């Protein structure tokens, strides 16, 4: 027992990382998915809902704001105050309801204008509280995803392209169950990557991000109570596609079923997984020698330890975002209310992405050539020769082959291969181009793979 | 210690009960999946392969095949025989190398006539083994998912769409938390079912199942070396798109990397995943005697084992897809050898899911309503009806709603709602509706949504 | 883009819920698993490293310290200051190195008393920063296992050990694959999850937690060079099994391998998993009215959200601590430093799961007997009773069981029992005892089984 | 579309690779884990139930057997025949209930002893079907893992331990984030690996596999409504750890709750994450070119194929183990059928960890040392001797021991180290000591801890 006195919250005392020592890093998300962030949204679509109220000509019970309404109303889903979401919380200590708290703290701010006080029974009008969650968690990952993720992963892209194509003529043995095969250029095994990571990037862009606002149970009950000659579903999906730029889902229970969060972190999961083949690839590559890389000085260890944050970083993400792509999706009946506190989670396997992101394109940016160990292992191998012989030989008719080049491989050498290739019954073009043959020369065409990637 | 002699193969003692209990599910996969099935589709490849260099002019040294010559090729690509395998698992004793025992046995069969024996040393042309077994593996996956795979998924949807429009106007108690909510109708809550699933369906469709040959690294080092005036990228994209019906990978190593295969393996999890919250629903229902089940004569117990027995199969089966997602796409340099053990699994995450989907669609083949425990439920439930007559109170600005519906709900019947709405300062019109409402009539739109599905 | 200024960190603004909406639950964490945590255990190792130094007669240039020396020591690893911690943080800004941070300041502390400075080169004699890391995660773990998640563990076995033994008489359905089956008694059914918990919980308190202290790469190779007459690894023994009061790991790389977190993490993940079913039962039996809840003034709504709260969190520890079980104990070669980042997160899976265990252990407050609700289950199943029918049947030999048992389920009522009863070739205690026979007698010894739990 | 006709199953056709593939490896499971297994267990415990009642004085219905109808039971226990199995099958289309099939096949084996045949309404006296499986599904467990798991694992850790011994005293340079670190020796490295397998064989070894006997839903219901005065949970312990020699559940629902599968898939899938270790490690070994692998005769490639095999056979058995373990705890109220169908897996998870063990065992016998590249890369590493030299400079406090040590390090050599050495204010001994590192010597303990695995 080491006993500690209790201990204010400050990213030094955070229980985790992403809030603790990878603050700075995470700090973007704070207002997007973290309570402040769910808050700041769930008020945003309040206001939406009621302004379009105000709009439809079908409920005249809410007449069009004055511009002086409007202005107040956007101040709260344009330029959300902390002092708001810090009242929500104070509410919610009574209501132990958070949506509901959000109401209050609504009610309590359309009491201050009379215009707003008079329809202050249409905040929310209709609504069950995840309607407005739903919509809130599709606009948080919107956001989260646009503003944060996506840039950065097109960074590591186009920093991988930017080294693919410097270092396409850069031939370099390849290694296959850890031996070696047939060269290839350093540049061409980064833009293998950059395609890669590219097509998860449109994947993940692609996912439609799914909204429904359609009360309690999905089927509209009590809007049609009030309201019954009201199209509520399409004013609903005009809400959502028009007014607040998502996508519609036109069949749910209680909840938004979140077959969609399951596609988004599905693909970001495989972006990540390309990811940690790189870190783990580039680690071999720095063991090796063939990269060294730069230093900051007054630094103390050069090891690999930014490409070694972001592959513990990047499996944390990913066991977070399995689980709630194959927990989210499954409620009981016409809701349970365990996806609450999993979802208050979208920003962490979000942030833990982020925080490799960033520790992926510091270890990019401090990577240079060693070519003098490149070529070290490439000159010391011409076994890798043997192949390009046997073909030649192969597509000739050379008789005996696997006799004839064993003479050649019991081994192999600049001198060797010369008095060899003369021994071959084969036309003298083929001599030529054989005689020509180095283990760095025996690249194909990953060059000009490499600098159009 | 209850030791036991040695046992043969056959269902009964198999070790995995997908080629076990369920060998009778599960065996339209054998000629894909298996051992057999790869050896198939490595045959098969090879053989096309060596089509198109007979059908390439700038590979002169094969000429163009005879009818017969083709005859024999294409009888190997398209009526493959258990004969051939079985000498391929000879010789592979000899070579413990089983791509290049599907070699030799097609250099046995060239053997047997003089116009392929004279281009026998073209099997193979400046092929690594990977190029046969990355396109091998699409070709199974291809087969699998659309034969044998998409036909029972789109089957389950098709079921319980049935269901659902025969049920659309069937009124149910809804629960949210376990607890009664607003209602619906049962052919509603399958409607969102089929909705979910064929979403995934279309995703499962359309993934591009990927493909690759350019030898031993990525590079077609080997095939310039030979002919270096051929545009080897060109005829790869063609044979792969044109002449086997696949999607190009213009950027690997010597694996094609497997990022589709998690692609493909995510989208049939979702699917699996919204059928374990089908699969639960359903025996929640059937616990609350909402359907019954029809029985078979003779049989011996009634209880929902086919949805239990789904539920337990899409659960492993996803594990497996999680697990072949998560690793296969991760490869040490030009490629590390764990793939190939993992990939002899892939018929086996989609074997549980058909055995999941034969258990699903033969339970929901038994289904049959019984409105009578539906229905006691809603007319024991008059507490739904506070919600519509709290919002049309809402609509007319009733003062004190509060304290005003509390006056009903300390509750709810019939008769206490007849007199309740009378003393509402609400038009005449309003109190019609509301004087109308029954738990079982308060479902809103379910049923027009249902009937579209 | 919905874009926002940056916001400072607090609970309301923190992206994980673990320091942000469920600060509260899991504050306790923050001495021990943040990363003042860590620094503070690092700066306890090291201190008491150097104490064993001064009072190890084999290292006569530390010599045993004054009293005075003593008290700053021990003040450093017994009363640890924030302002230290900060400074640490200041000084890894240059070196980019944060057990290298803590030598620093260990080493300004040192400078401040002579007889310390004196020995200040001392500080991390022959150490590897892992040497520090690694006890410092033994520890940190010892004091969350020990003072935060056992205690709330046996909380809950506890709470569920009273309840089972209060409601052990109360008969009650059992329902397998959902449908009624033969009678129990709640309390038993809460008795059999108290067995399962504690067997659990044993285990947890069991797992042994390894350190070691042995240099860069676990071969003491420092220490022997300066030192080559100390017994160093009978002094690590010592440290670690007496001065630190863990266990020993002879034979390590640089780092401990972490096979003890995992053997720690599963048996939680086990005690969670037992968890995650109850909470369900117990939605279940909510569900069914069995159960009813304890409501709090004010609060606004009854659901069972407590339950689903703790169903969620112990997912998401769940996933975490199968992650870092995995993961955790595969490093390459004499390591590489993906551990380190996934070991800042050894406080967020226990997070989650005390997150969880609070919100059951309310979930259990709350809950209150419906005994008529139960009763009404029961005396409407008569059909349970024709299994002890059937089995006294077959005690004496009745002939035709099959065909005379159906006579009486074409269907079993008190009435007919007793009718039935009467035909029976079964001696006259037999029958006396089958007509004492009512569904909720029929328990078997569920409630002496429950009693002593 | 590339159909197919029917195939009968074999190891060429199986879809599973445990049956196909690597049906050699895995056919000391198909006694045991298969349908054939399974059933073969039941029809055992069935018998020794019956021959339990019969010895039981309060149970005077069954009389104690004579020899001859013990040997008919005693051989359907112990000799167990393949026709009965497929009898059983052959019943089980008429019930569609395999524990009831069994019963029948009992009942017509009973029927051809008149000793019996008065006996065969005690049959599966008084039980539930889960009596019957959860006591075969640990009967299963202990053979695999005593018979046929726990010998492989040994295995392992001898053939490793004989190489730790053999190469303890032969030096290499160790690698930290795979960049060169203070040396080790190779047999040290192997050392490391033995002491963590050995760990968890005792941890797999020590799990209490669990079984219960009690009926329906665990209360012993239809027992005491037949048998009142027979002590039946004391019947039920001596039956399971004296006839059985099992450990008993006392506190069950209708299925014994499954927690020890999961203890136990954990400490299997703990060996299995360090073999993976171990599998990865010795690659890079291979690739480095410090271990040689023997090649056999004829076979086409050396690659380390073996360890690439077991490392991909490792992760599915993982997988499935994670699955398993944290599913089947889960089960609705007094139990759902979802387990059964994912226990038939329970030989799945350990046939993949045997096929990785057999194939670890072969590569492990391949090794052959290549002391040359161990050396090279040693005597290449003078850099190694800093932290010494820094160490004893420590100890005797040189003055300016950062700029000091910088002016040998700006490097060394053997040379340069014996001219540094001498301008050191150290005692003579201590540069007797320096004088004599070389790299190679720079090992520690390594060799002496190497020996005493
Ligand atoms: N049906 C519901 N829909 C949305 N939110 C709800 C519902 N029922 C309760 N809540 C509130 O949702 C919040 C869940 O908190 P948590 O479990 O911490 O995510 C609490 O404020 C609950 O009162
Ligand atoms: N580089 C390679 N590409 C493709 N197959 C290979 C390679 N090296 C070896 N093999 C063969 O692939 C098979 C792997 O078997 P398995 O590990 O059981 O999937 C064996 O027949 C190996 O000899
Ligand atoms: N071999 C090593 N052992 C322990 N810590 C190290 C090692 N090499 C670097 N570090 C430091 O460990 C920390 C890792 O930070 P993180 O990746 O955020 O967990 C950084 O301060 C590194 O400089
Ligand atoms: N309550 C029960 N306990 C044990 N087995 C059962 C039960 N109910 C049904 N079964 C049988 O268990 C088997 C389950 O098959 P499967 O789902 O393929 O594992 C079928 O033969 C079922 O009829």
């Amino acid at each position: 027992h080491h006993h500690h006195h209790h201990m204010q919250l400050s990213s030094l005392t955070a229980v985790s990382p992403v809030d603790g020592r990878y603050a700075g890093k995470t700090s973007s998300l704070r207002p997007i998915f973290s309570e402040y962030g769910l808050i700041r949204f769930r008020v945003m679509v309040e206001v939406r809902w009621l302004q379009r109220l105000a709009a439809h000509a079908g409920i005249p019970e809410v007449a069009p704001f004055s511009a002086e309404a409007n202005a107040l109303l956007d101040s709260l889903a344009s330029d959300f105050q902390l002092e708001h979401a810090e009242r929500i919380k104070e509410i919610e200590r009574t209501t132990n309801h958070d949506v509901k708290a959000v109401e209050y703290l609504l009610k309590e701010q359309a009491a201050k204008l009379p215009e707003l006080a008079a329809v202050s029974e249409f905040i929310h009008f209709a609504c069950t509280s995840e309607d407005i969650n739903n919509l809130s968690h599709a606009l948080m990952l919107r956001e989260g995803r646009d503003s944060v993720l996506l840039p950065l992963m097109r960074q590591i892209a186009e920093a991988i392209r930017e080294l693919a194509v410097k270092l396409a003529d850069v031939p370099m043995l390849s290694r296959t169950h850890g031996q070696p095969a047939s060269p290839t250029t350093l540049g061409k095994e980064l833009a293998n990557v950059v395609y890669r990571l590219e097509r998860q990037i449109k994947q993940v862009a692609g996912i439609e991000l799914l909204g429904k606002i359609n009360g309690a149970v999905g089927n509209y009950n009590a809007h049609l109570s009030a309201y019954p000659e009201v199209d509520w579903e399409a004013n609903a999906r005009q809400f959502i596609e028009g007014d607040l730029g998502l996508t519609f889902n036109p069949y749910t229970t209680q909840i938004e079923p979140h077959d969609y969060i399951a596609e988004l972190f599905d693909a970001i999961a495989r972006f990540n997984t390309i990811l940690i083949d790189f870190d783990r690839d580039v680690w071999g590559y720095i063991s090796l020698g063939y990269f060294k890389q730069k230093t900051v000085a007054g630094e103390i260890g050069v090891n690999p330890i930014d490409f070694e944050n972001s592959e513990g970083n990047l499996g944390i993400a990913n066991a977070l975002f399995q689980h709630l792509a194959s927990k989210l999706p499954i409620s009981r009946w016409q809701r349970d209310l365990t996806d609450s506190t999993v979802l208050r989670n979208l920003g962490v396997g979000i942030a833990h992405s982020i925080i490799a992101y960033e520790a992926s394109l510091k270890g990019i940016g401090k990577l240079e050539l060693n070519a003098q160990r490149i070529a070290e292992d490439l000159d010391a191998c011409w076994e890798v020769l043997a192949e390009p012989v046997q073909t030649v030989m192969r597509r000739y008719g050379v008789e005996n082959p696997y006799e004839k080049l064993k003479e050649l491989t019991r081994g192999i050498s600049a001198e060797a291969l010369q008095t060899f290739i003369e021994e071959l019954a084969i036309p003298a073009e083929a001599k030529v181009e054989l005689k020509k043959l180095t283990p760095a020369g025996y690249v194909g065409n990953a060059a000009a793979q490499a600098k159009r990637i």
